């Protein structure tokens, strides 16, 4: 029998490693982090000098998150639980500040086309089929319709997958990027509601697999706590990453100051939680208040940067080469 | 020698995992977790329509607990802490409420035959010889000894076992169902006083190699925590699962309600703890108070259905063929 | 290289287990736990009612102690940390109270052999040399010329030894019963002290394979912290297990009651702590007081004869060919 | 696929132990610890009495440091956070104070050249070419100009490395000694900023394997808590340790008393700290004060006797040869 039980080898499939699982090992470096390149693709046409995007929620990113994120080099991503008029309408605002990437959310349900036209008559730049699930035939026949139809100006994410196979899917599809994270999410409860996930650094390597050799970027989604973390979200494979926690305590995120204990914070919640909705996937949260976005992406950047002195790597592309090392429970 | 200890690989005889070591791993899907069909067999010929039953024990399932839960869909066991003359009478009073299904315990004693006997006359569907060790002579007879005289009326349960080898004797004693925990229950102390346990994922897949041969389903009892373990306990192989602490705190529940810092509790405990057998192998302890058994089982089911559509389990069969990610302790 | 690290694959010798890191598997059973029989060997030719000896601790071992686990049907061993004296008038004192066990320590210093021939002159029955580490020419020296000066009178104990090879050596010098346990105690610090250790189960495990082979019995020293550690300890294939921490709190241990935060303790102290010396290898501490000794003994052996139901060990011979499932961090 | 992801075996290189994962086995011994020699090379031609370094931090190494380390037998390494005129000032201190060994920092910048002839004409013996990544052609030219220049009458130790190869690449640059750690600072926060790290037992594993077939001894710098991780970092194949948390909190450290809540304390800070550097990889902390340095050193080589006893080393070099165990997490 299987060590752990039962007579099928293929029951338990992987041994899931997350962040916290792995650090990058040092390599032979002439590079100085100031000097490093961070410029990455977030779609297949897209290139961003910071390999960063904000997450598509409503505690995240809106108009002034999404024009923020741009101007310090990377992209916003802005949420879609709101009308579509409105949601067109901070697509516009953040044209009107010059010539500023944005994206937006868009997911698979009958009023998901129109808002979809919407967004492309004011002008986005991406379009995110943002789902928790991306597997499914609805999500990738909205993936390759988009594509089909406005996929010359516009260039279309799909998400959020976790496997080799699901991965592999949206790239038959059409997508011009695939974003990696079931279950990771900081304020998620999807773990233990449905029993689902999969730690994020194996599902970065396995969605890798499936896309790089087709020239099709990985986002890695969720998951993600310290500045570290994206360093090795990026040498598991991944071209950027998605931040939702980071972000959220941000001066340019949606929401008010909260002061509890003599100390600030500002809400964070899930797209699953109750109160977004209003069976959860999600709750309702704090995050430490941060000061200004552009402070919070340099330090970020700088630990980045850092990474990239430390393994010699000069690109991100060279970044995605690093290796790891794994490590135990003490080592935490 | 053996890695860890000794000269004889066979001492260690498996690394046993928890429901905490392992998530499902998403699959291809078109299945709405509306959609999803929960019914599955709680015996060989006793089918659910949710895959959940409430454990024997005095502090979870009486009347009013077996009348709810079989309102909802699933089935309460009557706990056997009480005269035969007062179980056999639940009995009745729950069979006057419709035609709603109910089990009933019975032990090995000398008294357990008439137990079964009366329980019988009084109408129950489900007999379960309830023991925390099944693979016992004393037991399989009982098993045997009921299947041939109550068989073509009524289906026997045995339980409890942790090994293929139990489960396997149980099947060929002739249960109509083998159940499966031996020391992970909630309010369980065997594991330190006894020494003795066997991690319950492993358990049931161990399980269930011995008895899904002979179309013999698998009660998974005990350890179970979030509305995600019944995904993983069934995915693991089990068709139903039996629940007492995510029971023990709600209105339909024995017992009255307890303010502690003013907070609202429900009293729980082990039917092996000193206060229900008045060496002990169980506490007594308290469970938050969680309103109308109705509203839990809805949100349990609506995590299972959660599951079901991550998964692409359009059944409890296809779900009970789905694959995990093993994770660390990071993980947590 | 390794993957540990360097190319030396011996570095790491084995992979050590501690008794949390194991569980009892049930098996096949007609034992019922009152009818299961508990005596065992103490050494090659005394065998014990109970298989439970006491620390030579001076919180845990003088007459009164011994003359108590005697009568529990167990064995005392006094500690030698006070004149010869004292410690020979201790043995007489046991002696004085009916035909009971006694054993007591010894060192390996010049003023050994004196306290041991007095503690022959005032009837001992059992000798313990008594050292942290008996692997040594001047331990197995002192075993051997015990042996064959006091042999036919006395049984000999000879340890702690942590390896196959130390527990091989003792064997050889002529040692009646190996004690096992470099590390494992309650208020050691040679683990942080001098990075010194062996995790218990796989000590156990290793000495067993070099002892039992040779009809020589192995008593589990240290680290047990609750009754289902001492049906590990055994299955393990130790014959006996030796008990600091869990007697420290008993009225017949010396030292008087301690009262703090409105609860009642004992003092407890490794023999290696600055007051007992008074570099230091332990530390004194506190223990919960728990009455009187016969009833933890009670409680103790309770656990183990639930282990022996569990299991199908009719004897404690058969319960040392128990098998065990390892479980992993989640399932603590 | 790789079973933790990706079809790549190499991307995850290898299992990284820290102090924490291990503890040394006992082996047949005639040691005592009072006899035991510690002397131990600190590089290829200086021989220390104890194996131990002080960190070349501006809260540990100054004057009145490096005199009592080389007094205790051991040898203190000058920070160079000050001026090169009183850096230079203060190796002239510690030799006005007798024969007494010192050492002192560089670094690799425009300056670091003038510092280290300056250095050099106030009488240093060791020079420490300081860095977080000696994996870089400025830092092993910086060795390697220096061993061709001075390196008659001053012996170059360069560091710090965490690989194989790193240690290699110092080894042919000509180092004289070869300085482990990257990461593993009780202070640092490279691990969580940048994500890279490297467990202290695999990297001076990995390091040795580089540096003992050429004749040159490794320096484990970080992350050593307790005495006995010293005597398992030297078991690991390092020939001294380095410390920093150990040795701030004594009465030769710079800075002054702290208390707080009752307590007293001392400032102990990284050299990467924002403090220290006014994108930080150190916290600014504190640590129990700990009174005299001769006493605290008398401490930690105690439990490094007592781990030769132990083992049966009656020297480094046989330390050197000693065998691990590994643990679990529940052997912590
Ligand atoms: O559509 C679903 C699933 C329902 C069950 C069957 C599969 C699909 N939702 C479940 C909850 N999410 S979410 O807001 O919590 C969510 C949104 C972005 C990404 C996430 C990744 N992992 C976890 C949750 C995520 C939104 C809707
Ligand atoms: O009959 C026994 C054993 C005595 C020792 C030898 C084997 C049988 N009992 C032990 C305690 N239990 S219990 O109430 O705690 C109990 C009841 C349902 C299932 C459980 C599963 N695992 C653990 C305990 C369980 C009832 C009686
Ligand atoms: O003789 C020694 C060692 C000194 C270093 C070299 C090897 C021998 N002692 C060290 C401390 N112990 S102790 O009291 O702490 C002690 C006593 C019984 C068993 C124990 C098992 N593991 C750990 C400590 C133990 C007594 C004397
Ligand atoms: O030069 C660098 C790196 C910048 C990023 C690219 C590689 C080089 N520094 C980073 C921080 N350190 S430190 O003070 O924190 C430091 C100093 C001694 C040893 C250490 C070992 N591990 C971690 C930190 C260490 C000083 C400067
Ligand atoms: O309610 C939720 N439950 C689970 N995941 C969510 C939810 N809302 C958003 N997410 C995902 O979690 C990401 C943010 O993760 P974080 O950066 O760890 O906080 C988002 O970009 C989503 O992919
Ligand atoms: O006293 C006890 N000790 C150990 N297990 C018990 C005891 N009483 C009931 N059980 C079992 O634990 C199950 C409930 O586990 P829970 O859902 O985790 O609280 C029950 O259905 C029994 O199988
Ligand atoms: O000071 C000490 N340091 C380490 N081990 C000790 C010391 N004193 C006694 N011991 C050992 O620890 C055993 C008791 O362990 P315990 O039952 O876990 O408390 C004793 O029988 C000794 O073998
Ligand atoms: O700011 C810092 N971040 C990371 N490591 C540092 C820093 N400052 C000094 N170190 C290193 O950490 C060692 C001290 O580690 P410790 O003994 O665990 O406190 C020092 O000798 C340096 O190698």
């Amino acid at each position: 029998p299987v060590p752990t039980g039962g007579d099928d080898p293929t029951k338990i499939a992987m041994l899931g490693l997350t962040f916290d699982d792995v650090l990058l090992l040092p390599a032979a470096s002439d590079v100085l982090p100031a000097n490093a390149d961070t410029s990455s693709q977030l779609t297949k046409k897209i290139r961003l000098k910071v390999p960063l995007v904000s997450s598509a929620m409503d505690t995240v990113t809106e108009a002034r998150m999404a024009i923020a994120m741009a101007r310090a080099g990377g992209m916003g991503v802005l949420h879609r639980n709101l009308p579509v008029a409105e949601q067109a309408a901070q697509v516009e605002t953040v044209k009107r500040s010059g010539g500023l990437l944005v994206g937006a959310a868009v997911g698979v349900g009958d009023d998901a086309w129109e808002r979809a036209m919407a967004l492309r008559d004011a002008g986005v730049d991406v379009l995110v089929v943002d789902t928790a699930h991306a597997h499914n035939r609805k999500v990738l026949d909205m993936v390759h319709r988009l594509k089909t139809t406005v996929g010359d100006e516009i260039e279309v994410v799909g998400g959020n997958v976790a496997t080799r196979a699901a991965a592999a899917a949206l790239v038959e599809a059409g997508a011009d990027a695939v974003k990696v994270g079931v279950g990771p999410g900081s304020i998620c409860t999807t773990r233990v509601v449905a029993g689902v996930g999969a730690p994020q650094i194996t599902a970065i390597l396995e969605a890798v697999a499936a896309c790089a050799p087709h020239g099709v970027p990985v986002i890695a989604d969720g998951g993600l706590q310290y500045s570290g973390d994206i360093a090795k979200a990026l040498a598991a494979g991944a071209s950027t990453a998605m931040l939702g926690s980071l972000l959220a305590g941000t001066a340019e995120s949606p929401g008010e100051l909260i002061l509890v204990n003599g100390k600030q914070f500002k809400s964070y919640r899930g797209m699953g939680s109750l109160g977004a909705m209003q069976v959860p996937e999600g709750i309702e949260g704090r995050v430490p208040f941060r000061g200004p976005l552009s402070t919070v992406i340099h330090q970020l950047v700088g630990g980045l940067r850092a990474a990239m002195g430390y393994t010699g790597s000069a690109t991100i592309e060279e970044l995605q080469q690093a290796q790891f090392v794994q490590i135990t429970a003490a080592g935490l």
